[PDB]
């Protein structure tokens, strides 16, 4: 039940559980082993991309970030993603907007963490994806026809167990 997820984990393994932003008003939020890595009452959370590294023996959260890929540069986003080690635990989460920013080079690069779903990921798609340097991937498309909002989909949401 760590985390409030509905089954319990095995031995060598990290509950975690996840869920993207609402919109553009209710952040996502990130849980690993009942601990909250990124949440709006922390406020660590942005609009964009908002991405968790976590020691994969401990653990321990290693450093926490988001990069605005609405209005933001891809640039320190790159940046970021290319110093994230072997062995590390990366959680991501969209809020509002994802994709508008990212480039063929920063898709290739979250790709090699084991996402499938970066390659497609469009304008304000809702997603959380849990890897490393997969699967536990999910994401819900902007659809006007089905969308929860006015203009964004419902809150796609992520539970599991990381092999130590």
């Amino acid at each position: 039940y760590k985390c409030g997820i509905s089954k319990a984990c095995p031995e060598k393994h990290f509950a975690f559980k996840m869920a993207s932003g609402a919109a553009n008003v209710v952040g996502p939020k990130i849980c690993l082993e009942d601990n909250v890595l990124m949440s709006g009452v922390k406020n660590n959370v942005g609009r964009g991309i908002n991405i968790a590294l976590v020691n994969g023996k401990t653990g321990e959260v290693i450093d926490t970030k988001f990069f605005d890929m609405w209005g933001g540069d891809v640039a320190p986003f790159i940046e970021f993603l290319k110093t994230i080690q072997d062995g590390t635990v990366v959680l991501m989460a969209t809020y509002d907007d994802g994709a508008t920013k990212l480039t063929d080079e920063a898709r290739r690069l979250i790709a090699e963490l084991g996402s499938t779903s970066i390659t497609s990921l469009g304008f304000r798609d809702n997603w959380v994806f849990c890897g490393g340097k997969s699967p536990f991937e999910q994401h819900i498309k902007n659809n006007k026809e089905t969308n929860k909002y006015e203009g964004w989909p419902e809150v796609v949401e992520m539970e599991g167990c990381i092999p130590q």
